[PDB]
């Protein structure tokens, strides 16, 4: 459940930059 | 850590779900 967990978080992170790109994108 | 880890989970979930509203907004 650890791993599973620590998985999830660096998928959620993950989306967290690409989504602050696309404001990026979106801002310029 | 697996509580600890949950709740880091929430609170990253809590951004993207700002980062979603954050771009509906800038695309409306
Ligand atoms: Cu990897
Ligand atoms: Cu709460």
């Amino acid at each position: 459940e650890i791993a599973a967990l620590k998985x999830e978080n660096a998928a959620l992170k993950e989306e967290i930059a690409a989504l602050k790109k696309e404001i990026a994108a979106l801002x310029k």
